[PDB]
């Protein structure tokens, strides 16, 4: 049965306008800014950009990739797939 998300998990996240998202659950570094309460850091691959996320917009990778994992128009998302695919634990700094 599954467990709560933790740092390292792999998603498609939701975000409002945009297709679900390759993305994963960030570590938050030594000295950083803590998300909000209730929230998780989340990374967008391809776009490698940052929000904060509830599990409402979290979607396990394994169990969504055959209804999400498919090329897009939208600016980074191919990029993404790939990088969740084939190397998603990498610094993307
Ligand atoms: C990848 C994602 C949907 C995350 C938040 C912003 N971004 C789209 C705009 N570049």
């Amino acid at each position: 049965m599954p467990h709560a998300f933790k740092p390292g998990d792999l998603v498609f996240a939701k975000m409002k306008g945009y297709p679900h998202w390759p993305a994963r659950i960030d570590d938050i570094a030594d000295g950083a800014v803590k998300p909000p309460p209730n929230k998780y850091p989340i990374f967008f691959f391809g776009t490698h950009e940052t929000a904060f996320l509830g599990p409402k917009d979290l979607f396990p990778y394994d169990k969504s990739k055959d209804k999400y994992g498919k090329p897009n128009k939208r600016k980074g998302f191919n990029e993404g797939l790939w990088e969740i695919q084939n190397n998603p634990h990498a610094s993307y700094s």
